[PDB]
């Protein structure tokens, strides 16, 4: 179930020598990416997050202030313009603080949950690159929550609940959690680390999550909870993550007026639920072996005619399903129906509707699935409603199975 | 009228010295950006385009092959990794050709219309930067159409129709068209340029579009039909564009198998309809003076109480409108009704619903608009249906106006 092989076979993406670790998302792969964005956004609305977009690069000076230059320089790409040096962003946090810093903030504005599908670039050693799992350019379903110390418990718990909420949709049987503590190179005092590490351990236990410590693997700015998912060879990949930061906001001069009218520095919680779209799609591709649940399938339905006699009917049905919000395509090629069915089956299209004369006269469609199940003739409106239900619910199972 | 002043007043975005010409999109500005993407995607579906995503950077060698290095070096940002040099993409075309080159192509695959909301970076002189109109980092609603020479007429015509189609949604009364001819520094033969320039001129005539030539302003790879829109000072800004390229495909070894079964090089049409999301939003902001059509308004409705007596009712209606897909906010502050209305009018919020005792008892709301009008009390469900229609149809006018 190598996602690199499935990606090629289903025409999802490709990579080349001229752009090591850089993904070229083909139409079908990009459709999956976009559907995941829709899913995340639905949750961003439910869990009350703003959504922003920061710049691709910022002056080296800013990255020096955050501690990224001294603790993360080897992973950063740099460029220049008019005698000034810039770092292509490896993280979205600094840009979020810049947005937070615009306009006076009050305790009444906290917690302020700021999300972004942020494109990050990291100069990963070429020898460590691996398909979609470890790339140099990726998009994180990132967010930074600015809050008070008293709000930490509730906000971290909210992030944890969001992870299991979203992961439940995919039916992940194996989710391993780790708590990564203070690394050798770090910012912040030992006292701050004691408190932050304790806050995350308490959160994990209060949520009934068994976890193991991963000494010295925390971020330079804070400890981190790692939600590990596994590929087909059972290799561990860090996907979701929650990090507790008491240092970056201060370094970037973030503050708010407290209920006491005094200037305070907000705590910042960093979290990514899927991790990166690239890595998450890599995990899903191997988990489903290419049989993506209908709500995620690049093409959900393909309608085929037996002969030119049913072409008009097929076009009408295709427009009807399309107007119903289904990703559907008509296959009116001059090929044998058995040839068309095999092609789409190999592409793992969830449903294939075949239209012969009896279907046209009947106003029905012959339905079969990529698994080879023959559902027989069904009423068009019946199939539309069943499909909409499967899609809307993001069900892992297809009609009857 | 200035979009920079309006952008500040409505908290849409900000820019700062650590990232010259790089936009920080705040929640509200990003909401407009996203609605435009949704709008564009609805047209991509209607006009039959695929949507992809290419990498942010590629090896300098690739840019040397396309002619970008010799003819566009000054506008490109470069970076490196492991003794290799890369150029941050200033255009999406090369990446699209790389995607096209994956897998054998046949004449049956053409025309192949490939779109992308492509993030481009160009090292524009700092002195030329201007708000959202001329930036260093922007997103183009780009696309490249691969086709046969015989399909050029229809594909160019389709792009031209797409431009007026999309622009009509915004009600632009001033769209100026120019045909930009061969620049001093260019690739390709005189014969190729005469042919491409003539093809575009004929397409304009066929559509009865009056235009003027703009000498030497075409791209180094081909001539361009330029659609200019104007700002509050009546300054021209290039937005939509359609370009004919007989050079890039060949330089990047693109080809397809024709009906005769022989290797052919595809023609490529480049086109952006809005131009860049940044520049288009700048144009819209000034065109509407901040009075964004309801479908684009960051906040579409604000519901307010008179006294705490109506607070629960306001909260109920807010959730109700939110569930109906409307961008709504509640204003429960202890301020006079006039005070609240003046504030949200300055924020250009389309509708303000006032809830007094009468409203709470009758299950209605008193409607006021940002244009200083009083629409009287209306039934809540009727308001929702009407707003949904105004949004769904992307109407330029509010209720009864
Ligand atoms: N090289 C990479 N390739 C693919 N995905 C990556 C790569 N590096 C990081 N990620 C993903 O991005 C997630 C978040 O990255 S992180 O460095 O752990 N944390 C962040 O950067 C924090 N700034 C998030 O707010 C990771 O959990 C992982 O899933
Ligand atoms: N510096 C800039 N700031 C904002 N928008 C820009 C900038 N440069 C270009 N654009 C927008 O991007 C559009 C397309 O750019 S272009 O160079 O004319 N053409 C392209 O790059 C072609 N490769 C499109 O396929 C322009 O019409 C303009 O609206
Ligand atoms: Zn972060
Ligand atoms: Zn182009």
């Amino acid at each position: 179930r190598d996602h690199r092989k499935i990606g090629k076979q289903l025409d999802l993406y490709h990579m080349q020598e001229e752009a090591p670790g850089m993904v070229f998302w083909h139409n079908d792969g990009w459709t999956i990416f976009r559907e995941l964005e829709v899913f995340v956004r639905s949750k961003l609305k439910e869990y009350q997050y703003q959504e922003v977009k920061g710049p691709f690069m910022m002056d080296r000076v800013l990255w020096e202030k955050t501690g990224h230059w001294d603790n993360y320089k080897d992973a950063m790409f740099t460029t220049s313009s008019e005698n000034r040096e810039y770092c292509i962003k490896p993280m979205n946090c600094p840009g979020h603080v810049q947005i937070f810093n615009q306009g006076l903030k009050s305790y009444r504005d906290l917690p302020l949950r700021m999300a972004e599908f942020g494109s990050c670039h990291r100069n990963e050693p070429s020898g460590s690159l691996h398909g979609l799992m470890r790339v140099r350019g990726f998009t994180q379903d990132d967010a930074h929550i600015f809050c008070t110390e008293e709000q930490i418990r509730d906000e971290v718990n909210g992030c944890i609940r969001l992870v299991y909420d979203m992961y439940s949709t995919f039916g992940f049987e194996k989710i391993v959690v780790k708590l990564s503590t203070r690394p050798e190179k770090r910012i912040g005092s030992d006292e701050m680390w004691d408190r932050a590490e304790a806050d995350l351990a308490v959160a994990l236990e209060e949520n009934n999550i068994p976890f193991e410590y991963q000494l010295g693997e925390g971020a330079f700015y804070g400890p981190k909870i790692e939600f590990t998912l596994y590929d087909c060879l059972d290799r561990a990949w860090q996907c979701g993550t929650v990090q507790l930061d008491f240092s970056l906001p201060s370094r970037l001069s973030a503050s708010y007026v407290g209920e006491d009218n005094e200037r305070k520095v907000p705590v910042m919680i960093h979290r990514a639920i899927l991790g990166s779209m690239e890595r998450f799609i890599g995990i899903l591709t191997e988990e489903f072996a290419g049989f993506f649940p209908t709500w995620l399938a690049p093409v959900q339905v393909v309608i085929m005619n037996i002969t030119d006699s049913q072409s008009e009917y097929v076009n009408e049905l295709t427009q009807k399903l399309s107007n119903a919000g289904i990703r559907v395509k008509a296959d009116l090629r001059n090929e044998k129906i058995g040839f068309k069915i095999r092609e789409h089956t190999l592409r793992r299209v969830p449903y294939m509707l075949v239209c012969g004369d009896k279907e046209v006269e009947s106003g029905k469609v012959a339905v079969r699935t990529r698994r080879g199940k023959d559902l027989g003739s069904m009423d068009v409106n019946e199939v539309i409603e069943k499909l909409q239900q499967e899609i809307r619910s993001r069900s892992l199972k297809q009609l009857e199975e």
